[PDB]
DNA sequence: GGGTGGTGGCCGTTTTCGTTTTTCTGTCTCGTGCCTGGTGTCTTGGGTGTAATCC
């Protein structure tokens, strides 16, 4: 970031390759770079199913699951997370009002609230729930995947 | 119903160029004293002076 190169010939060459340019510091802060080095400012540089991964986006932001399905397209994964509802409590949300999560329990839903489809899988609301846990459509940029550290809850729930 | 979009949330973040008194501290060209290698001055004695005559 902040780094911009340009390949020139002549350093006057560079200097009206960035010239005209507001966008850049009025300094000629430039610096040659090795044989070796010239390769390495264009080198370009894990997601597997049942790998433990975390969201960041919407509401269900920094909840560990687990990848259950990834489209075709590539863009998309499913994922299994553990809901975090109100079972129509206050039905008349952000990541900082929301209530604690558990697992989906038909029962609860069906008494204070629900299609049943399958065997544990129950669509609620545009929502998938698989055996009490939360499938939906998660974007790839949504979720994380490497360098997921588990915290103490993790340990004691997975 | 579903495409387009203001939106509230989330998310993380910088850059046009536009005064006063002292003591202590660290450089500073500048100077001086030194020194050593080419050189300085002495003085003796024999050659280079000199002088006449031969032949």
């Amino acid at each position: 970031k902040g780094h911009v190169y340009i390949e020139a010939r002549k350093a006057e060459a560079i200097n009206d390759a960035l010239k005209g340019n507001v966008n850049v510091f009025s300094n000629n802060s430039k610096f040659l770079v090795g044989i070796v080095e010239y390769k390495d400012l264009l080198r370009p540089v894990k997601l597997t199913r049942g790998s433990y991964v975390r969201v960041k986006n919407g509401k269900f932001k920094g909840d560990l699951a687990q990848v259950d399905e990834v489209l075709e397209n590539g863009l998309e994964a499913r994922l299994k997370l553990v809901p975090r509802l109100d079972y129509g409590k206050d039905l008349s949300y952000t990541s900082k009002f929301r209530p604690a999560q558990r697992l989906f329990s038909e029962a609860e839903a069906r008494v204070h609230e629900i299609r049943r489809d399958r065997d544990g899988f129950v669509t609620y609301g545009g929502e998938e729930y698989y055996e009490g846990f939360l499938y939906k459509t998660f974007r790839l940029q949504n979720l994380i995947v490497n360098s997921i550290n588990p915290t103490l809850n993790e340990l004691s729930l997975f």
